[PDB]
């Protein structure tokens, strides 16, 4: 009876949130808490309704991975009036003074890693170039998407400036490359139209993809126009989440890279935070400057992500138990 914790996850259409949810609940119950885990099927009104009910139920702490956190201002105010502490999980909740802590991966660094996998593969440090690249971003209502993109551009921009990388479509910036709701179908269509408009004569050499779901759609589009044959190899395509279909793609020599974010580690950080709040102590945080949310800078704990390719998938994903060997066959 250490108290109840409400856990709001955005959707099951992206594999990780099932893992986040399972891992948070497993560790919280091990720590002796009761849990109320809900998934919103990416429906913003539903997620709001779910969190409202957690508040009415009288949970002591809310752990929220929001679809669009800006929609939660009113309910989080009510949570604060009731003495409920709020942990933003993975994605920062913006526009609210009632967000107490933020547990996440180093999102800027995720972007650095995605871009670096591409630049390393292209040999840009060896003076290789020029190459054509197209850019994709996440959902614009996901605060993480801006960090993934910015982190990537910290690596790519100097090469784009020098001409060694060329964005042939000229499309850059989250307002132009963002992919609403991280929808793979949308990214696939955009890739379709980039190819027809700008790559009838030229070839795509790389695509910055911020998420595995998108990477698979992008690859499908590329195969639709003849890439992925012996004569015409796929461009270098990044990713994130180490979803099984993308890992299989990487093993097959299609998708080039992904980013492994161990949800077991993020659940553990979250439990540490819950424990602290419940004991009346200050949670461990390692970043109190970065994550401005529009009202304040939320004290945060950042975990370090790991880049995965065909070269290291076994050691990173299987040896550490995230997946079993057979799942990747
Ligand atoms: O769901 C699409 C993406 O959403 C981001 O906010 C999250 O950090 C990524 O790991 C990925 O899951």
């Amino acid at each position: 009876d250490k108290g109840s914790v409400g856990i709001a996850m955005p959707t099951k259409s992206s594999a990780r949130w099932i893992d986040d949810g399972n891992n948070i609940v497993k560790q919280l119950q091990e720590a002796g808490y009761k849990t109320d885990l809900q998934y919103a099927d990416d429906d913003i009104p539903n997620q709001l309704s779910q969190i409202e009910n957690m508040v009415t139920k009288g949970v002591k702490v809310l752990v929220i991975a929001s679809i669009d956190g800006t929609t939660l201002s009113d309910v989080l105010k009510q949570a604060g009036e009731q003495g409920i502490k709020v942990i933003a999980y993975d994605r920062l909740i913006r526009n609210s003074g009632d967000v107490s802590y933020y547990a996440t991966f180093d999102n800027f660094q995720v972007g650095v890693l995605q871009a670096t996998s591409i630049t390393d593969k292209l040999g840009l440090k060896d003076g290789k170039g020029p190459f054509n690249i197209e850019l994709f971003g996440g959902s614009p209502d996901d605060n993480n998407a801006f960090f993934f993109y910015d982190g990537a551009m910290s690596v790519l921009k100097p090469y784009i400036d020098s001409g060694k990388l060329v964005v042939k479509s000229g499309q850059m910036g989250m307002d132009k490359v963002g992919t609403l709701r991280w929808d793979p179908a949308t990214a696939q269509a955009r890739m379709d139209n980039l190819l027809s408009a700008y790559y009838t004569d030229a070839k795509v050499d790389a695509v910055l993809s911020p998420y595995d779901g998108l990477s698979i759609g992008i690859i499908s589009s590329l195969k639709g126009v003849g890439y992925g044959t012996k004569d015409q190899p796929l461009p270098v395509v990044s990713g994130q989440d180490a979803e099984v279909p993308s890992v299989k793609s990487i093993i097959a020599g299609e998708q080039y890279s992904t980013i492994f974010k161990d949800t077991r580690e993020l659940a553990k950080v979250t439990v540490n935070m819950v424990n602290a709040v419940m004991e009346g102590k200050e949670p461990e945080v390692n970043d109190t400057k970065t994550y401005e949310n529009g009202v304040k800078v939320v004290p945060s704990y950042l975990l370090k992500p790991v880049a995965v390719t065909k070269e290291n998938y076994k050691q990173v994903l299987v040896d550490g138990g995230y997946y079993k060997e057979d799942q990747l066959k």
